[PDB]
């Protein structure tokens, strides 16, 4: 009979680990059963492997999963299709298949670090939780990698097993490591997933400045006010000068700015008139923020302090705003939304206003006849208020104003879906926060009688949920699958086939079925004392990890610490954006969030960490742990986590705070480090919390190591103590000039004593020497590629400065296996298909070629990446033999242009040189080109471009016709290879002549000695020995020079210049640089300077590509008493293994590398010159 048979939803995502679950409703018209297969294709080259089958048998008015089996996790990305085909018992009924995107994320990876700060020669100890998509422990192998901001791999694990799922680690930091953004990378089966923390010194300011002003201000306010407190770290008030600059953020304006300088004692209030921001709508013209800065200076030391902040100006007297309304008209439907009304100034509304009634005003439009509406509304305390009106059916387009005491807002809604039948469903909620396990209500409203409802669930991209509602009022339970976010899709059919469907997206409180409890012996406890902490589990059996830190990191409000906010962000990223489709309303109401849908019914500061504890309980639902309170006096907060294998996750609810604290003590806000023969000032915080003030004795315990200048009372010692009267309930500051004499870390004793109670504290101080820093860095590479030789022997030597100072020389040594290249991905993110004119076709198909043959040459291919680039050139190599002209000139319009450009023509003839390797080029189309460019050949070898480059980055590079000849005899060189008989001999006589005459330019002194080096010319030599002289080497960095990108150009053309001569040690201090020009910014700027680079790098992989390592360097010299012994093989080939030598003047080593393969070994000197 006709009418409405069946219906069936897909997620359109895969997701490995993944459960492809797809819903399947018959409704009337169905036969008794229905057997619905569903096939999982992995269909790439014209290879459609079906991967995973499921079938199930449904019945009529059934409303049912079927649920396929889950793809493993190591696949990768692959074009991925799911059919499904819906068969009778003795006929088909439907048959389709579709497209699958692909996520990448399949499984929940934290890192969590004790802070986000640390120190040099401090401890990072961090955890590694690797977790399923439902939050069960994931046991696999894995590896670690800590890498230092220059991305050197500094410290590596590799196949650590995952003890249901944790995994504590440590890493100890350098004494000098490089400060920055140190980051933790862990791979886990092929993806890998990042963790930056970082790496600084103290540098404490000795003042404070807070600037305390409203957020957001109105120019009716006669007196905008604002506070400026600067203010001691131990609370005394500071007394200077204050310079407060007022300046509008209309930078189309003048940048006019308001000064006004006076005095602060501590604290200051400052006020504005109304006649002083006028220019802020003089010099643009609605008032946007403005910045106010304050430079505090201290009279007596002259420090300046600057403190910056924005302030939002607001039009109106009040500022009003709308939520929970719905962005698509549902016409018949009683609108619902929230409006919110506060001041302007951001204070609490008044009585008074509320009295005053609010304007509303809705205009209800068919974009031909229109509807305007006023309604009076109420405002409470709060402010907040729901607003409710129903909306006529034929409205369109819906325009809400609201107006208060001149106070305007207003909003719009445009979209519409159209309902032949007029009928319309709104789905809504009146819980306004949802839990997991909690049952929640759920409100369907419809201007007709409503059928059976059908409802899903849809979460992650995957239809978590199904069912039918008889009702027009149900509840459901959310579960774990259902976080963060939910999509809850009602529907129903009509007698005419139309389905009439609503959607809702509700977020989700996450609440784990495991659960975790920590105690405290006692809430306040006092210093050095004993504190039992009382850990209870839900389930036994289960591993722990518990981290108490300083409270500073909550006040930071950024940490590595697996906390709620943490796991909610990963859920978040486990959600993806919706895919568009063919528009239909119907279809876009379940497309709103990525549902595929089949159906014949459409017809017609630095903390400091306490407790790092991580135990696996093994038969306890509790336990206890005995802890000492450290002398450090704060309120320390303690959290944790449990993973069990049954529940899975677990996490505090709430931290727990044990407030360390005694009556009386000593404070030190010593600096990170001082100079030695510096006198430098000790501040010392006597605090006293007893109910009287008190005569302290503060006493500073003599040592050898450092001096006090001023003498004391006593005559015993000189500079040994001091006495002050501490208030009670307050800190009192004592000063002390100290003047170090030691390198290292110093200790400083500083003893408290007074009648009533006493104290000592004891601290470490890094003494640095003084002087200015200099730093000296050569490398060597050692090469036993080669199996004639086993061993070789290479010295490294260095010689002091006579003005050194003593003690600060240091003897770093290192050795790697390989240099940093670029990450894999960032590569292929520059892959892509050359299209547009020529010249766009070349810019876009030169650095995946040359990618391509880096790839190629370091051996790190990936098959489906291989054949992507493949059709990529193949493509692109077609596209330029349509751009061939029949003379074999090249243009980037081809024929269309009147003459080829003979720089272009070299640029495409080294393109298929490179090319010849990988796909069948048309020696004809070789020869043709060989032809054409050897047309211009002058009688002195010089050669002249007839044609124009569109393109600027490429029209710019250098156009003197010297360049010219050198890119054509560069390009040139590789004809060798079908046959050696080139007749450029003039040219490189000409060549040779303008580098005797000198050439000042680099990129072009380069491009010479590329050219002269390739040919083996005596004067090669030469070219690159005042080529390196012109370099600027300094601490291991090489480079040159710019007119003025071209300094890579010139790089990597010296690097293959050094390559080409055999003087491939001196190339690595360039091929640092080269490292060094990526990082920054993923792949390579532009595209004419990656195509030399890569190239270079590919030659270096090339030149040493012996794929078997067993290196064993051993150091020894008078800097090395013993033998220093480095391994190097295929696993930790990138590892920067390091080592510390003594001090020794002359500083000389021998380094000898015995084994099968490549190293590169490096010396660094650090001293400090007087
Ligand atoms: C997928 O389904 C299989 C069997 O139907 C089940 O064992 C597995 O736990 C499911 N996956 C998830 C993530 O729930
Ligand atoms: C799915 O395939 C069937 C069978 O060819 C076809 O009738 C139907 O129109 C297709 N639907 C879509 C959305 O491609
Ligand atoms: C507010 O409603 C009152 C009656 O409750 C009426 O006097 C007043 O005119 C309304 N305000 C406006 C602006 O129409
Ligand atoms: C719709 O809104 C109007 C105005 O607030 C109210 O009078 C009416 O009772 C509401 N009724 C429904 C159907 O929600
Ligand atoms: C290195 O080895 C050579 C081998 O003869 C030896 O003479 C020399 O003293 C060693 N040390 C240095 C610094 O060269």
């Amino acid at each position: 009979a006709p009418g409405p048979r069946f219906l069936v939803t897909a997620p359109g995502i895969i997701r490995p680990g993944g459960n492809v679950t797809i819903g399947v409703e018959l409704l009337e018209h169905c036969p008794s059963q229905v057997t619905v297969k569903a096939e999982l294709l992995k269909t790439a080259s014209n290879l459609t492997v079906s991967v995973l089958e499921a079938e199930g048998v449904f019945e009529k008015g059934s409303f049912k999963t079927l649920t396929l089996p889950s793809l493993p996790l190591n696949s990768a990305d692959e074009i991925y299709e799911l059919r499904v085909t819906g068969r009778t018992q003795d006929e088909i009924l439907f048959s389709n298949s579709t497209r699958l995107s692909f996520e990448t994320k399949r499984i929940s990876v934290f890192i969590q670090t004790d802070k986000a700060l640390y120190k040099p020669k401090q401890e990072v100890k961090f955890r590694i939780v690797t977790l399923f998509s439902d939050f069960k422990p994931y046991k696999t192998s894995l590896n670690i990698l800590i890498k230092d901001p220059k991305s050197n791999l500094i410290q590596q694990w590799l196949s650590q097993q995952s003890d249901l799922g944790v995994i504590s680690k440590t890493f100890q930091l350098s004494s000098h490591p490089i400060l920055g953004d140190w980051s933790i990378q862990v791979q886990v089966n092929d993806q890998t997933y990042y963790q930056s923390f970082q790496v600084s010194e103290y540098v404490l300011p000795k003042f404070e400045v807070t600037l305390q002003t409203p957020l957001y201000c109105s120019m009716n306010s006669k007196h905008l006010n604002g506070t400026i407190t600067a203010k001691y770290t131990y609370g005394k008030p500071v007394k200077g000068d204050v310079t407060l600059t007022f300046l509008p953020l209309s930078f189309w304006g003048k940048k006019k700015n308001i000064t006004k300088t006076f005095k602060i004692n501590g604290s200051a209030n400052f006020s504005f008139n109304d006649e002083e921001m006028k220019n802020v709508m003089d010099s643009s013209s609605s008032p946007g923020p403005v910045e106010i800065l304050t430079t505090v200076t201290e009279s007596v030391t002259g420090i300046s302090r600057n403190v910056s902040t924005n302030v939002f100006f607001k039009q109106h007297d009040y500022i009003i705003e709308f939520f929970d309304y719905t962005t698509v008209l549902k016409p018949s439907l009683n609108f619902t939304a929230t409006v919110k009304v506060t001041r302007a100034d951001g204070n609490q509304l008044t009585l008074e206003e509320r009295r005053n009634n609010v304007v509303i005003t809705v205009t209800q439009r068919n974009y031909k006849m229109e509807a305007v509406q006023k309604i009076n509304y109420t405002v409470p305390q709060s402010g907040t208020f729901k607003i409710e009106f129903p909306i006529l059916e034929d409205s369109s387009e819906l325009q809400l104003k609201a107006y208060f005491l001149g106070s305007k807002s207003s909003m719009a809604v445009h979209s519409l879906f159209k309902s032949p039948s007029k009928t319309y469903i709104q789905l809504k909620t009146r819980d306004e926060n949802i839990k997991v396990g909690s049952p929640f209500e759920l409100v369907v409203s419809g201007n007709k009688r409503l059928k059976e409802l059908s409802y899903m669930v849809v979460s992650r991209g995957q239809l978590v949920a199904v069912g039918k509602q008889n009702s027009t009022m149900f509840s459901l339970t959310p579960e774990n699958s259902w976080t963060p976010k939910a999509c809850v899709i009602v529907y129903y059919i009509e007698d005419d086939g139309e389905i009439i469907s609503d959607v809702l997206k509700i977020p989700v409180q996450l609440v784990f079925k495991n659960k975790i409890k920590l105690y405290w012996s006692k809430v306040k406890a006092e210093p050095s004392e004993k504190v039992s902490l009382r850990i209870s589990v839900t389930q036994p059996d289960s591993i722990v990890g518990i981290v108490a830190v300083d409270k500073s990191v909550n006040l930071m409000n950024a940490s590595n610490d697996i906390t709620m906010e943490n796991v909610v962000h990963e859920l978040e990223l486990y959600n993806t954006g919706y895919y568009l489709g063919m528009f239909m309303n119907s279809f876009a109401v379940f497309q709103e969030c990525g549902l595929w849908v089949l159906t014949d019914a459409n017809l017609t500061h630095f903390p400091e960490t306490w407790i790092w504890l991580d135990t696996n309980m093994g038969y306890r639902i509790y336990q206890e742990f005995e802890v000492t309170v450290p002398d450090s006096i704060t309120s320390w907060v303690a959290t944790g986590f449990v993973i069990s294998e049954d529940l899975g996750l677990g996490l505090t609810t709430t931290p727990v705070e044990l407030q360390a604290f005694q009556p009386f003590f000593i404070f030190l806000n010593l600096p990170y480090s001082v100079i030695r023969g510096e006198e430098f000032a000790l501040e010392i915080t006597i605090f006293n919390y007893l109910k009287d003030a008190t005569e302290v004795k503060v006493i500073i315990e003599k040592s050898d190591k450092f001096d006090i200048l001023m003498t004391s009372n006593e005559i015993n010692a000189t500079g040994h103590q001091q006495t002050l009267l501490v208030p009670s309930e307050d800190g009192a500051t004592v000063l002390f000039p100290i003047r170090p004499t030691h390198l290292g870390e110093i200790p400083i004793t500083v003893t408290a004593l007074s009648p009533t109670a006493s104290d000592a504290v004891t601290q470490m101080i890094l003494v640095k020497a003084e002087g200015i820093e200099k730093s000296y860095s050569q490398s060597i590479l050692l090469d036993l590629t080669d199996n004639r030789l086993q061993s070789t022997l290479k010295t490294l030597s260095f010689s002091f400065p006579p003005n050194t100072v003593t003690g600060s020389e240091r003897v770093q040594i290192t050795a790697i296996g390989d240099v940093l290249g670029p990450s894999i991905n960032g590569l292929a993110s520059l892959i892509r298909m050359p299209y547009g004119c020529g010249e766009q076709n070349m810019i876009n198909f030169a650095p995946n070629i040359y990618i391509l043959d880096y790839l190629t040459k370091k051996k790190q291919l990936t098959d489906n990446l291989k054949e992507k680039a493949l059709s990529f050139m193949r493509q692109g190599y077609q596209r330029e033999l349509l751009y061939q002209r029949e003379d074999g000139s090249f243009s980037a319009f081809g024929n269309y242009d009147p003459s080829g450009s003979t720089w272009l023509s070299a640029f495409v003839l080294r393109c298929f040189l490179e090319a010849d390797p990988y796909i069948d080029i048309d020696q004809n189309v070789l020869h043709r080109t060989y032809t054409w460019l050897k047309g211009h050949q002058k009688s002195n070898g010089e050669f002249w471009d007839p044609g124009r480059v569109i393109h600027s980055e490429l029209q710019g590079g250098n156009k003197s016709p010297v360049t010219l000849t050198a890119y054509i005899v560069t390009s040139l060189l590789g004809y060798r290879k079908y046959q050696p008989n080139i007749d450029v001999q003039e040219s490189i006589h000409f060549l040779e002549s303008e580098f005797s005459r000198g050439i000042s330019d680099n990129y072009t002194l380069a491009l010479i000695t590329y050219a002269l080096s390739s040919v083996g010319s005596p004067k090669a030599k030469e070219a690159l020995n005042m080529l390196t002289w012109r370099a600027e080497q300094e601490g291991g960095m090489q480079f040159w020079v710019s007119s003025e990108s071209l300094d890579i150009e010139v790089a990597a053309y010296a690097l293959l210049s050094h390559f080409l001569q055999f003087q491939t040690s001196e190339g690595i201090p360039i091929m640092r640089w080269l490292s060094r020009q990526r990082n920054s910014l993923g792949g390579f700027a532009s595209t004419q300077d990656t195509t030399v680079a890569l190239k270079a790098l590919s030659e270096f992989a090339a030149l040493m590509n012996t794929e078997r390592t067993n290196i064993q360097v051993t150091v020894t010299g008078p800097s090395s008493p013993s033998p220093v012994k480095f391994l190097i093989d295929t696993h930790n080939r990138l590892l920067l293994q390091t080592a510390e030598l003594a001090v020794v003047q002359p500083t000389a080593v021998n380094i000898s590398a015995n084994g099968f393969g490549f190293a590169i070994c490096q010396l660094n000197v650090v001293y400090n010159v007087k």
